[PDB]
């Protein structure tokens, strides 16, 4: 604990150029025997590096003398730093020769020092200049091409074959450069004012009085916060000289005015309900770190180097510019020469928490509101303050530049730490829980294994997005004047105000991005799932958000694209959902008049779209069907709107493929069919028979649920049971007012149990695979080991559930769903990478694959192909061998590891289902 803080303290002092300050602490700690024991070679090297950059040869020699006094043998870092300081001071050749004589005798080879001990380019250059001055020639190692993954699944993606057509964005290179400059200013400020879409309040004395009081209050808060920052900085500095670890350099990394402004912005943004103190502290620490990194890059010229590099990179992503040899974005960034920043790595979690907590305490204490403190400590905004904000109705609402989607193409994920936002540090793992373990597995793993995940994430991020003007205007009209809950636009009206605020933020961002093209990067999850980095405007949020968001890129519909759009509209409405595709197209032809009338008069018309399950998506597809038919050639028409191709229960499909089941294949459309089979309906029928049995039993849950087990409710329960770790299922039951809501929770639980039993009874492969996975997970957790496994792609995935040791039951039940999510992510990533080779634009929303109408058929075929290949590869056998080699090889717990050996060895036997027919399955992703 303390050692990590001390190491963080010394690295932070290098960034603030507070070398005397850091050295004073080091000397005091060295004097104390107990503190000296904590002191380590890495800390000594950090002080050495700072003094070497400062060029203080005498100070560096004193640090080396301290190293000898401790008795530690100087490492490669120590010698690289001594050489760099010698270069900085252009010291005589004899001293450099004596330093190289001390090296290797007690400093290892100079080649090893250059290859390892990664340092800033200035540090390397100074060390090399010293070596050049000294007699040795240094023998700089030559550069070697980056390793390329040889895995069979990824072989096609990473092959050197030239028959590839990588997509290029329509926007010109110069326009992309201007967008880059706008994004760079956004990152610089980490704050962008966005106009509110709420109807402006009439100007009045009370509203104006509230605004004037608020402005005076903000000025007072600013002054008090600045005074508090000065006082805290002085106290921390006094502690540092005294000899006690402080957060003074952490506070100095960012300017006092900037820290005060960020604190005031957090106070403003804090919602009426409030936010957890730990979350707020984490947010403040991460923000301080991001703004510091931005400042360091601009002052040190990393921003200038980034401008040059990124401008060169844009040629690949700009249609007008051309690159002679096609490459993936990460490969391009690597061939150009990734400028890896050292600061990219974050502070230790204790230090981050301490900093965030201190800033939050400063905000709470400093801010005072006449009735006293604005913030109450689970921080709660003062009720009068919330009322004042409501009366003021400020036109502009400031959001974080990270929260807003980037106006520039996302930077390639050359590494987990270095990707997405160019100036703000973005970790690859979305999940906060078990973040350290999640990324430790990623880093230990060879880079080639994670290349596929990085490339897929970059490809999903690269896709352009634009808002729909017509949909946005109609939604604004409904939102501003009252609201339509059934349609999905929140009314002004706990949950209600939060929903209204969420709609306000999303619509405000859409208004800000009224006609600009915005790029949102995609951040992975432990389950390998892909989630957009922008929280406010991610497409996953809602149906209205999906309707607003359409691909900026324009794709010709093609000969069958119009048919795909009409089928998509029928699917979106949900009418005739389990009938053949030809029938769905025919139904679209039958309901075309309603389709057009909805497209033309959403508010005052037939309003047929409102009846459909997804009203806004139905309206958007209506608009694109109207535009298609109106256009002289529908095939020529460019349809921005995404076309979605989900595949029933993907997890159930994975289970049936993993353990070959003929009935399972037929039920989940893994076997060629003409009459599509609804899995949800079959499971509902089994639930109904079990319902009759329970009705015979004393329990009345069945009599309560009679006639109240709809396909939609069974759908939610099936998804939860398979690819879920219950709230949605109970909510579905609540919607039915007729259904006795006295047993909503009881009914949800009973439904979950019955659906799980039904799924196991109908599907032999599903029951066998689930049973083996659950038993293996339980017997792995038994040894205090969280069940980790490598996906077929090669990405490490580790379950993060912990109890303050692994929980045997949480891991045991979680493992089948997490494994299913890992397979789903692997299948989606293979589909995305192959589609990228084809040139298709692929984005994954939840479990649904989204692409342009022309691209739907090719995406479907790629999906089928990848699925076949994936399952044909021995997923079960490889998992069994992997888990044996990992957990079973445990001398400490060998006694139960032998029983785990037996359990893993008894893999579920495959049945008799041919995977090849999946390709010929029409309804697999229809």
């Amino acid at each position: 604990g303390q050692q990590q803080r001390l190491l963080a303290f010394f690295k932070c002092c290098l960034l603030t150029d507070q070398l005397p300050l850091a050295h004073h602490l080091l000397v005091v700690h060295h004097g104390q025997a107990q503190k000296r024991a904590l002191l380590t070679l890495d800390m000594y090297n950090a002080v050495m590096l700072g003094w070497a950059r400062q060029g203080a040869f005498k100070e560096l020699v004193y640090v080396l003398f301290m190293v000898k006094d401790a008795g530690l043998t100087p490492d490669l870092l120590s010698y690289a730093a001594a050489l760099q300081c010698m270069g900085r001071q252009d010291q005589d050749a004899g001293t450099i020769e004596r330093c190289l004589e001390q090296m290797s005798q007690e400093g290892l080879k100079l080649q090893a020092l250059f290859t390892a001990v990664l340092l800033s380019e200035e540090d390397r250059a100074t060390v090399l200049k010293a070596v050049h001055k000294v007699k040795p020639t240094f023998s700089l190692p030559p550069q070697l091409p980056p390793p390329v993954n040889t895995s069979k699944l990824l072989r096609d993606v990473y092959a050197k074959d030239g028959r590839v057509s990588y997509p290029k964005l329509h926007l010109p290179l110069k326009t992309l450069q201007c967008l880059f400059e706008k994004q760079l200013h956004m990152e610089l400020a980490s704050r962008v004012c966005v106009v509110s879409v709420e109807k402006p309040t009439l100007p009045s004395k009370e509203v104006k009085h509230a605004r004037a009081t608020l402005a005076t209050l903000r000025d007072q808060w600013e002054k008090a916060l600045c005074r508090a920052l000065r006082e805290t900085k002085n106290r921390l500095e006094r502690e540092v000289y005294e000899g006690r670890f402080s957060l003074y350099p952490f506070l100095c990394l960012l300017d006092e005015r900037e820290v005060v402004r960020m604190l005031l912005q957090v106070l403003q943004a804090l919602p009426a309900q409030g936010e957890s103190f730990t979350t707020l502290a984490r947010e403040l620490s991460a923000r301080t770190f991001s703004r510091h990194v931005v400042q360091r890059q601009r002052v040190s010229g990393q921003v200038q180097a980034l401008q040059n590099h990124y401008r060169k990179y844009l040629c690949l992503l700009a249609s007008d510019a051309e690159v002679p040899e096609p490459c993936l974005p990460r490969q391009y960034w690597e061939e150009l020469g990734a400028p890896e920043a050292l600061r990219e790595q974050p502070w230790p979690l204790p230090v981050q928490m301490e900093l965030g907590k201190l800033l939050a305490e400063m905000l709470v204490q400093a801010t005072q509101m006449p009735c006293v403190p604005v913030l109450y400590h689970i921080l709660k905004p003062h009720p009068a303050y919330v009322q004042l904000l409501e009366k003021a109705a400020e036109p502009t609402l400031t959001f974080e530049a990270v929260d807003v989607p980037m106006l520039c193409p996302p930077l390639p994920w050359t590494s987990p730490h270095s990707g997405a936002f160019l100036l703000s540090p973005t970790k690859l793992m979305r999940t906060v829980e078990g973040a350290t373990q999640h990324q430790e597995l990623l880093e230990t793993c060879p880079p080639t294994a994670l290349h596929g995940a990085l490339d897929a994430l970059t490809q999903l991020g690269n896709c352009a997005w634009r808002v729909n003007g017509r949909v946005l205007d109609l939604v604004l009209q409904l939102f501003q004047a009252k609201g339509c809950p059934q349609l999905g636009v929140p009314a002004p009206p706990r949950e209600m105000h939060s929903l209204r605020a969420e709609a306000l933020y999303r619509l405000s961002l859409a208004q800000h991005l009224r006609d600009r093209v915005f790029w949102l990067p995609h951040n992975m999850d432990f389950r390998g799932r892909t989630y957009p980095c922008p929280p406010h405007f991610n497409h996953l949020g809602s149906d209205v958000a999906r309707a607003l968001l359409e691909f900026a890129q324009g794709r010709p519909l093609g000969p069958h694209g119009l048919d795909w759009l009409k089928i998509h509209l029928v699917n979106l409405t949900g009418l005739k959902k389990r009938e053949p595709l030809r029938k769905r197209l025919a139904f679209a032809e039958e309901v075309m008049d309603d389709i057009l009338d909805s497209a033309d008069q959403p508010l005052t018309g037939r309003k047929w779209w409102m009846g459909a399950e997804e009203p806004w998506q139905t309206l958007a597809c209506c608009m694109e069907v109207a535009n298609a038919v109106r256009a002289s050639d529908p095939a020529a028409y460019v349809s921005h709107l995404p076309v979605h191709q989900d595949g029933s229960c993907n997890g159930l499909q994975h289970y049936a493929a993993l353990g070959r089941d003929s009935v399972g294949a037929a039920s989940v459309n893994l076997e060629p069919s003409d009459v599509p089979q609804d899995v949800y309906s079959g499971v509902a029928a089994q639930v109904e028979v079990f319902r009759r049995q329970d009705a015979q039993r004393g329990m009345r849950v069945a009599q309560v649920l009679e006639g109240f087990i709809t396909r939609k409710v069974v759908k939610q329960t099936v998804m939860t049971v398979v690819y879920g770790v219950r709230l949605q299922i109970e909510k579905r039951l609540r919607e039915l007012s007729d259904f006795p809501q006295e047993f909503v929770w009881e009914a949800s639980h009973y439904l979950v149990a019955q659906v799980f039993a039904s799924l196991q009874e109908m599907f032999s492969g599903t029951r066998a695979i689930q049973h083996w996975l659950t038993e293996s997970a339980r017997l792995i957790s038994h040894m205090g080991s969280v069940v980790e496994w490598v996906t077929p792609l090669g990405v490490p995935v580790i379950q993060p559930y912990r109890l303050d040791a692994p929980n045997t039951a949480k891991q045991a039940n979680g493992f089948p769903p997490n494994f299913i999510h890992s397979l789903d992510s692997s299948h989606m990533m293979l589909t995305a990478l192959h589609c990228y080779r084809k040139g298709l634009t692929f984005v994954s929303v939840h479990d649904c694959y989204w692409t342009h109408a022309a691209d739907v058929s090719v995406m479907n075929q790629v999906c089928r192909e990848q699925f076949v290949r994936l399952h044909s590869e021995p997923i079960l056998q490889d998992l069994s061998r992997f888990l044996v080699k990992r957990f079973c090889s445990e001398p400490q717990k060998i006694l139960e590891a032998s029983q785990l050996k037996e359990t893993l060895q008894a893999v579920p036997k495959p049945g008799a289902f041919d995977l090849e027919q999946v390709k010929r399955s029409t309804y697999f992703f229809s």
